[PDB]
């Protein structure tokens, strides 16, 4: 709630993400899945972020964006 | 450079940005483009993320990303 869930996407398939301060690295899809929806679950208000690398193509950051929706992160 | 840029959909065509720590709400789309496009010039190694609200639509969410793709940003 006071700071926000931040997902980065690094390259194909593996993604990064800050939970209040703290960051993991070397998640995968199914994974990053489980914890956004277990973040949002518990908390409702989640402020969300979405951003990718600059080696990362903008149809990469699309496809994160949508596995969020599929979960109903956003 | 050591602060990220954060880019965060309101609405429809309704954009706040925030650089370095300072943010800055009630910007139009051009402005933000303005904005990003001036920060990315001057530090190419700028981290750029992109973040929506709630009652922000994620079709709304690509539009955004679509109009940094545009300016070169991501």
């Amino acid at each position: 709630g006071s700071v926000p869930v931040i997902l980065e996407v690094a390259g194909i398939g593996k993604y990064a993400i800050s939970i209040g301060g703290e960051r993991q690295e070397g998640l995968t899809e199914e994974m990053v899945t489980q914890l956004s929806r277990q973040e949002f679950d518990k908390d409702n208000n989640t402020l969300f972020l979405v951003g990718g690398a600059k080696e990362v193509p903008y149809e990469e950051v699309i496809k994160a964006l949508n596995l969020l929706h599929l979960a109903g992160i956003k």
